[PDB]
């Protein structure tokens, strides 16, 4: 409810086994409670296994399978690891919450989707403002530290499917104080 209700979460990322650093994000629980809760639970793994997939609901070990130079990096697919998988802690996908937050600045954390009301576990971190994505993707967080590890990942050499050649893995993830 209050701005003091905002939680912090972390992602320790490795590129081909070499530690790139830590990405810390502040979740706007007071503006997008369901989306932030889903994300926070996926970082800690404290919600169990997927209802439909029967797989662990948590980012540990998953990758950033898509990076777009000058725009964003995408991850969160813990079931298929290529953009076709992932699952929310609510079972399957969940509805879009009110589009309060906007892509009005770089390093905003937003939900990836496959059309209206199709939120799962996939997300993306932008690197420039993107107002055209407003009212399509639910913004629920902001990177507060480690924005340089985000750009490091973003500029990695990719193939024609926009997939990084190197293995970008979430070594550790969880909650911060």
């Amino acid at each position: 409810m209050s701005k003091k209700d905002r939680r912090r979460v972390f992602l320790d990322v490795t590129i081909d086994g070499n530690l790139a650093g830590r990405i810390v994000m502040e979740l706007y629980n007071d503006i997008a409670p369901r989306t932030c809760n889903n994300f926070l639970m996926l970082c800690t793994g404290m919600a169990g296994t997927g209802k439909i997939s029967g797989k662990p609901l948590h980012y540990k070990g998953s990758t950033f399978h898509r990076v777009i130079k000058n725009f964003m990096i995408q991850g969160g697919d813990f079931t298929k690891g290529d953009g076709t998988g992932g699952e929310s802690i609510y079972g399957g996908m969940f509805d879009d919450e009110e589009f309060v937050m906007k892509h009005d600045e770089p390093f905003v954390v937003s939900m990836a989707n496959k059309g209206p009301n199709t939120n799962g576990s996939q997300f993306f971190i932008t690197t420039t403002p993107a107002p055209h994505l407003n009212n399509i993707h639910v913004v629920f967080g902001k990177v507060v530290s480690g924005q340089e590890v985000v750009t490091k990942i973003e500029y990695l050499k990719t193939n024609s499917k926009n997939r990084p050649l190197a293995d970008v893995v979430i070594l550790n993830c969880g909650e911060l104080v």
